[PDB]
């Protein structure tokens, strides 16, 4: 349980606020107050990522449990924990 979670503890003061603060930029307007696999993209390839749009909507679909393809301050964290081991 909470495997991501945990990790997201561990993070810097520098990537929480990364994370809420780009989020809060991106989301202007968004879809929903969030950013989906459609708006987290332009906020990931700041991060220091480059990934594919097609890849985006599995990432989420394979973290995300409700089936909308969407990431708010929660998903983000979770996210992004994952792609820490899977370029290692
Ligand atoms: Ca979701």
């Amino acid at each position: 349980a909470d495997i991501y979670k945990a990790a997201v503890e561990q993070l810097t003061e520098e990537q929480k606020n990364e994370f809420k603060a780009a989020f809060d930029i991106f989301v202007l307007g968004a879809e929903d107050g969030s950013i989906s696999t459609k708006e987290l993209g332009k906020v990931m390839r700041m991060l220091g990522q480059n990934p594919t749009p097609e890849e985006l909507q599995e990432m989420i679909d394979e973290v995300d449990e409700d089936g909308s393809g969407t990431v708010d301050f929660d998903e983000f964290l979770v996210m992004m924990v994952r792609s820490m081991k899977d370029d290692s």
